[PDB]
């Protein structure tokens, strides 16, 4: 259609103002999401909880009340407060509402393409 819509850049990031919750069924930590992707999710969590890479975590992320992408994962790896998760069941409602959203603010579907050691913060040291 268009392009030029914006006044701003519509997020060429990974990153929408949604209600993240990685929970465990009883237990619920209500986290920052940095980056997710088709491989693995990056948050950052100000709290550290247990650390356990053998313990699945859900990742629910409410993008409006309506508007629910939730996606099972694992924790491959909790460092400096950055939480690197590896995606495990992606439900396909969920890919397409995530992948939806990339097309229509034309991210590029680059992002969901990288590795998730390639993954980092919006702050790169």
């Amino acid at each position: 259609m268009s392009d030029q819509h914006d006044e701003r850049r519509r997020f060429h990031r990974i990153a929408f103002d949604a209600d993240s919750e990685i929970l465990q069924g009883e237990r619920r930590w209500e986290v920052l999401l940095h980056d997710v992707s088709l491989h693995g999710i990056l948050v950052g969590q100000p709290q550290d909880w247990n650390g356990d890479p053998q313990r699945p975590f859900e990742a629910r992320l409410y993008l409006g009340l309506d508007v629910l992408i939730r996606m099972e994962i694992s924790l491959a790896w909790a460092r400096d407060g950055l939480l690197g998760f590896e995606c495990q069941h992606i439900d396909l409602d969920s890919i397409s509402h995530l992948r939806r959203l990339v097309e229509l603010n034309l991210g590029d579907e680059e992002l969901l393409e990288r590795e998730l050691a390639l993954l980092v913060s919006a702050h790169d040291d």
